[PDB]
RNA sequence: GGGUUCAGAACGUCGUGAGACAGUUCGGUCUCUAUCCGCCACGGGCGCAGGAGGCUUGAGGGGGGCUCUUCCUAGUACGAG
């Protein structure tokens, strides 16, 4: 039972659901979920994650793996200059995805995590350098 | 004018012989002047329902259209690999 941080690689194209995801590991294997970081659009318009216990959006670039793509950080949430650069519609639309976020998981426990039981979760791609 | 299709001449060859065999072999004169149609271009004559000097519309013609590699998407639809 010894901690065991979650990531989900892949994040350049499409995917399944981040909501039934972390969901079987209630049923089947046992552990909670805590997102620290949310996407921002799947497949070539993907736009990378954002942090929960930062309040500050990493923006990923397209094909980039040896040479990381430079990093890009847009900070103020629901902040315009976010929204604009990761589209409105799209950029308050995880603000509501992110919204399902509130509801469903819990937060991060650093003496559950490791007091067995829990589990940090991290989402990114290692293709993409974006996400490690 | 290399192949072949004139003389020489040579072998295999058939013919007694002269000779001969879409059998071989080496050798062997390709004719300065475009009149007429055509075609490439270039003028001179008259005409365009007044003399002129220009700049012009464009019916109708012509010209030209070709293709390869590599990078990005993207190691992603797809695929167990």
């Amino acid at each position: 039972d010894t901690p065991i941080l979650t990531f989900m690689n892949k994040l350049d194209r499409d995917i399944r659901d981040p909501m039934e995801l972390l969901d079987e590991v209630e049923n089947e294997l046992k552990i909670g979920c805590a997102p620290i970081t949310w996407p921002i659009g799947c497949g070539k318009l993907f736009k990378g994650v954002y942090h929960l216990y930062k309040d500050e959006t990493y923006l990923y670039q397209s094909g980039k793996g040896h040479t990381i793509q430079e990093v890009r950080i847009v900070k103020g949430l629901n902040n315009p200059d976010l929204d604009a650069a990761v589209g409105e519609d799209l950029a308050q639309q995880l603000r509501d995805e992110l919204e399902l976020v509130k509801g469903a998981s819990n937060e991060f426990d650093k003496e559950l995590f490791l007091a067995g039981e829990i589990t940090p979760v991290f989402f990114g791609t290692a293709l993409g350098n974006f996400g490690v």
